[PDB]
């Protein structure tokens, strides 16, 4: 491992996370979640999988406010994007983007004997070009109720300018790690992969700029690496 | 001095909680809510005190999934109930119950100031009393969206019972402090207040009994003390 972050905790200590997966999460968690949760586990870049507990407040949040198309940005093998598939109604749509479909390859199995691949789109892709050709293409009756980003860290704020407009009013745009391992809580952090730090001040700056901007109203929630739940206003 | 838990958090560090209030709270929290909770500061039970980041994520909750009716069991000073008036509709409706009408005359002005006393009905009582009577007069139409569990923490349990058949189908019921300081993780925990024991065995009864009932969904987030959503499937 090079990162210097990926076993930090957010909560006081292990126990209380092992007790909040271990009661609450595991015993809720979809079958096939578990099978790709495990699968991935053993993946050289597991730390950056979307944890049990996280993926439940995802799945509560898209079954609360009724969504039925939604972007996910950053699959990885998929733990996030089946959690938001098998909370969709049938006819439900997910639009996914990453780089990388051989990740997304580990976890379609278990997408697929889950039941949930027809309501998937998968674009193999960097994510602003997509964005960008999405917003061209985009019609009002076309907006996205709900969006996930988990991507390049440093293109948030690049991201968040796309989604902005293509979410419908009222829609849910969600970032993920905006807590980055805690490390965002001081203006220095000693220890750091180069391209750790470059997150770390990202965060910094965006978690700022969203307490700001005026388009949407904000909620950080110390969950998972942490959660900032946007909804755009206008 | 009497009660062991009064200072402890479930983060890893005071800082971090600092930084998200800071950042992303604060700015985003309303005059009022602002006034309400510094007065509330210096009340002698501060500790029950609704935290701003949580709040704020009450308030999310309730604009993403359409909140109009919602019920609010354990009020204070009104933290918590400041918070829901000012997120719902201008013809939204709370009741809201707590037995000690004193601690809400604190925060009175507060919701008067912000002009959102009209969506409150008050009830000065016990709150499983008042549950068990809108068992009798509550019809199919008139179930609410939403509700927030704050009150005596040994009754959870009890109110959970009623909950079930007084919010809608897909409507929402928030347990606060369910994870108690952290103390749910061990199942002995020492030195605690007689009452803080009590309270931290009927949350890992609660916690444990939530996770394998089948009339809701659950999600248990790491914010504020821990809050349980619950989500009626039937
Ligand atoms: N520019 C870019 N555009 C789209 N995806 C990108 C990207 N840069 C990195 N990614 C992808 O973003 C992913 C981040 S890990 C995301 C984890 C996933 N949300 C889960 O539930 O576990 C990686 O798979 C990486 O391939
Ligand atoms: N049996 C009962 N019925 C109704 N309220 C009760 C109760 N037992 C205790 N309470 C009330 O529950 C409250 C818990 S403190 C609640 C904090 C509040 N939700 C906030 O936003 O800050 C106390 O005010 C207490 O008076
Ligand atoms: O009968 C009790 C139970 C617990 C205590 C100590 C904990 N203080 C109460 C508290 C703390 C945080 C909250 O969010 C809340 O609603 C309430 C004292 C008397
Ligand atoms: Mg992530
Ligand atoms: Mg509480």
């Amino acid at each position: 491992d090079d990162y210097s972050l990926v076993h930090k905790n957010i909560l006081h200590s292990e126990d209380l996370l092992k007790y909040i997966l271990e009661t609450s999460a595991y015993p809720r968690e979809h079958e096939q979640l578990k099978g790709l949760r495990e699968v991935t586990e053993k993946h050289e870049w597991s730390t950056a999988l979307v944890p049990a507990d996280e993926g439940l407040f995802l799945s509560m949040l898209l079954k609360l406010m009724n969504a039925k198309r939604t972007i996910e940005i950053g699959v990885y093998t998929g733990y996030s994007l089946l959690t938001t598939a098998l909370a969709l109604p049938e006819d439900g749509k997910i639009t996914a983007i990453d780089v990388n479909k051989s990740y997304y390859e580990i976890g379609l199995p278990f997408i697929q004997k889950a039941g949930v691949e027809h309501k998937i789109n998968f674009i193999e892709s960097e994510a602003l070009p997509v964005l960008d050709q999405m917003l061209e293409e985009m019609k009002e009756e076309d907006l996205y109720d709900y969006a996930f980003v988990d991507a390049d860290k440093s293109n948030y704020a690049n991201y968040h300018e796309r989604l902005v407009k293509l979410v419908r009013i009222g829609g849910a745009i969600l970032y993920d790690n905006t807590l980055w391992f805690g490390s965002v809580a001081y203006p220095e952090y000693p220890g750091l992969h180069p391209e750790e730090e470059v997150a770390r001040l990202s965060f910094r700056n965006l978690n700022t700029f969203l307490a700001a901007d005026p388009r949407v109203e904000i909620s950080q929630v110390s969950i998972g690496d942490g959660v900032t739940i946007c909804r755009r206003l206008y």
